[PDB]
């Protein structure tokens, strides 16, 4: 007895995005009250001046459901007709149900596919990569699309060689069925050998410690910073090929905005020209993994960095270690 | 200027599975020494005489790479041959990195695209579906789908109301691609607006909670057997109908183990003949979440219940709520 499927049919393509950052402006100034390091320091070692903080009634579920408002209202779609949603998170904190099943309550949506992924910063990449995968194989039509994160919540204070990096906020996209390609390959992997680079400690540890509510995020910023500038960039560089185009034909490139070192690093590594936008919004943003690319999307194209129909490169990268990368034409 | 996607070919199909249970037997005689019930109204009820729980040393990590391992040898692959490993779970009480991570590490996996999946209960037909989406889209070639939870610990023994349904154990599966469709379309999707039915603490009040470790389990059970009779059963008729078959070709239902009234119900609806052979591990399985059928299926196929090329309705269901079936074929 055979077992009949969908075909693989068509391509999809980004068809809007949207974000909420934290609303709370946190200055590298007032940083250095708060830990022991200088202003001055801060931005020369991560280009980082300002960061965003969620207030205590800004949740991701919160965060996230006014970022997809925006996309939705954008795509001039109905809620009805959204039918699948994928959040990429670390900072949903409840073991069940899902963030995305909670966003869809509050959004209302119909019968959508919904779940919750973790691919650390990568998480919205590849989110991405399995909504055009799910849209060609039939099982979903409308696929929203989210990365949020509240990681002051997890920021250790006293580890001045990190407390300065985390911020918050929900970036969102919707992706729909498209006629011609709009989401190059995902080029995605793993390197859990190097694992112990980004660790967070786990709930059960910070549930049992009378001095603390939230686990605390580790990292080996010297180890991440070599592992971008080598292996993540040569992957990028593999992600702009298989999607059949030169870097010359990018008109723009946004990475993980995790340090404006590798940012650029990774930018001389892919020979970019002049032409090429750079996204180096980590200035008044931070590092908010998996929310950092759909929020950089959604702001480039808001203050005309990039345009609708612009060839972007996206590629995130974080803690297992893990990345994923693709181009996409922006909506 | 255009992008390219991969070349597409062919399908997907399971190559092996394999488990891996808690060792601690826990029968309901010991049940209702925790809590107030009989071992004969918990039968009645649910199906259920004893249950698995894990042991302090097993934990999510160890036994889904036990599961996978198994798995693995099956299948005749190296492990160097994987490519992608979806872990779904509802139990990894890390923010990051994930427990596909850290599995992928244990296993001594390479560049292996890696996340975790919360799509409750039924996460594990969730991760088949992208499973052999991502294979038919050639982002993976050979996919290690693991379904593992303790439930154990977030078990509330002073709720005498869902004490006895929750397990603890791994279940795993290799899918790999196919010339002729081992994997049918999936149906799947979400019912929001009943998210209450269950819901467990967040790990914020576990944590500041001085008399607890880990977040509690709250359920509705009969709001959710009304769900899962009306509403699963249905979705559980279009995976058949979506895969060209009729339920009287199907060899073996496999439904997540959650009540045995509740897998009768589904039965009926779909009218299955008597050829058709019904899982009710439930038996001594209970309630493992999104382990429940990939186990349900490993240990089908050992005892002789199930063989190698049934053709197999799995359907998962559970908080959010969410669901997720299709018809496989069994490896
Ligand atoms: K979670
Ligand atoms: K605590
Ligand atoms: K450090
Ligand atoms: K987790
Ligand atoms: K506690
Ligand atoms: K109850």
């Amino acid at each position: 007895t055979a077992i009949k499927t969908r075909p693989v049919h068509g391509y999809s393509k980004f068809l809007s995005t949207g974000s909420a950052r934290g609303s709370r402006v946190v200055t590298n100034k007032e940083m250095c009250t708060l830990i022991d390091s200088t202003p001055e320091w801060i931005e020369q070692r991560t280009g980082i001046t300002e960061r965003r903080w969620a207030t205590n009634s800004e949740t991701v579920a919160s965060m996230g459901t006014t970022a997809a408002r925006t996309a939705l209202e954008r795509s001039g779609l109905e809620a009805s007709q959204i039918d699948a949603i994928i959040v990429a998170t670390v900072s949903h904190h409840r073991p069940s149900p899902s963030l995305a099943a909670y966003i869809a309550r509050e959004l209302g949506l119909g019968d959508a596919a919904a779940f919750d992924l973790n691919g650390a910063a990568a998480g919205f990449c590849y989110s991405t990569a399995l909504a055009d995968s799910m849209i060609r194989t039939g099982s979903a039509n409308y696929v929203l699309v989210i990365g949020v994160e509240k990681l002051s919540e997890m920021t250790n204070l006293d580890d001045r060689s990190t407390a300065f990096l985390f911020s918050d906020g929900a970036g969102a996209a919707i992706i729909g069925a498209s006629d011609e390609p709009g989401i190059g390959p995902v080029v995605w992997g793993s390197r859990s050998d190097q694992l112990k680079t980004i660790e967070l400690e786990d709930w059960p540890t910070a549930s049992a410690d009378p001095n603390k509510i939230h686990p605390l995020i580790r990292m080996e910023g010297r180890a991440v910073f070599k592992w971008a500038m080598t292996d993540v960039a040569k992957r990028a560089a593999e992600a702009i090929a298989e999607a059949g185009i030169t870097p010359a034909d990018l008109d723009v490139f946004i990475p993980h905005q995790a340090n404006d070192r590798i940012t650029d690093v990774v930018s001389r590594h892919l020979k970019l020209p002049e032409s090429v936008t750079v996204c180096h919004d980590i200035a008044d943003m931070g590092n908010t993994s998996a929310a950092s690319v759909p929020i950089a999307i959604d702001r480039m194209l808001q203050r005309g960095q990039a345009h609708s129909g612009d060839l972007a490169l996206i590629i995130g990268f974080g803690a297992g270690l893990v990345y994923a990368g693709q181009v996409i034409r922006l909506p």
